[PDB]
């Protein structure tokens, strides 16, 4: 996350933070996501294409920190990983950057609830927020695009969504924008999703609810001038994941 604010999972507390084990053992930081219900975690395809087995994967709910553990947090293994069976990578936009991952607990049990773990509402189908409503975005991406380190506490920000015939000018992104993404950005370009926050939400509040809006797809660069942030519109996705759960 670029400018906006450092936060703890309580401002967030469906925010999943997914890692990847090596190869002699170390474990690092992947993706974020989103819990929708007790045992299921809403991601990014792109996060998981390179190394596609399920047995590489940790999931934390109820983490604050990247690199160290917060009181209450819960671990899980992955179940199962499912990638999202039409995803394409061109060389910026990704299609159907949409992932599903089953999670369970050595002890074989899924989320419970608490103060720092809750589940977020998927939007009803075809209804999104209009242009300029204001969004909230976490993850623990980088501060900078230039940055060497991701931020070791979590951060948020704000973004306003941005039309698709906007988001389809030349000058944006063309035609890389398709109509199951969306595009969000500061009016400034001041603060913006950036690498490591792939896969986590985009919220809205739509008629008085919190509501899993996005998940973080792709962008060039990072706050850069005429280069919103591109979502996987998840409205658009709501059989894929209704068969899949
Ligand atoms: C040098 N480099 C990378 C990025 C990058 N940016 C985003 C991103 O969300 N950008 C944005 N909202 N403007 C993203 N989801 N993933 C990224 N990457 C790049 C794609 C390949 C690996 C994932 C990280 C920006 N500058």
């Amino acid at each position: 996350i670029i400018g906006g604010e450092f936060t703890t999972i309580e401002n967030q507390p469906w925010f999943a933070a997914i890692y990847r084990r090596h190869r002699g053992g170390s474990v690092t930081y992947v993706c974020g996501g989103s819990l929708i219900s007790p045992c299921w975690v809403i991601s990014a395809t792109h996060c998981f294409i390179d190394y596609p087995k399920k047995e590489d994967y940790i999931v934390y709910l109820g983490r604050s920190r990247l690199n160290s553990n917060t009181q209450g947090e819960m671990k899980f293994e992955v179940e199962n990983l499912i990638l999202h069976k039409d995803y394409s990578a061109d060389t910026l936009a990704h299609h159907n950057d949409i992932a599903l991952l089953k999670i369970r607990s050595k002890e074989g049990r899924c989320a419970q609830p608490s103060r720092t773990i809750q589940t977020i509402a998927l939007p009803s189908m075809y209804n999104d927020p209009q242009f300029g409503t204001s969004c909230e975005i976490t993850g623990f991406g980088k501060e900078q695009s230039t940055d060497y380190l991701y931020p070791e506490q979590l951060k948020m920000t704000v973004v306003k969504l941005i039309s698709h015939r906007e988001c389809q000018q030349p000058h944006y992104y063309g035609s890389e924008v398709t109509t199951k993404m969306l595009c969000a950005a500061d009016p400034q370009w001041k603060t913006d999703s950036c690498q490591g926050d792939s896969g986590g939400p985009l919220v809205c509040s739509l008629q008085g609810r919190m509501t899993l809006t996005g998940i973080v797809s792709w962008g060039r660069g990072c706050a850069l001038k005429d280069k919103p942030g591109v979502y996987t519109r998840v409205s658009h996705f709501l059989p894929w994941i209704r068969s899949h759960t």
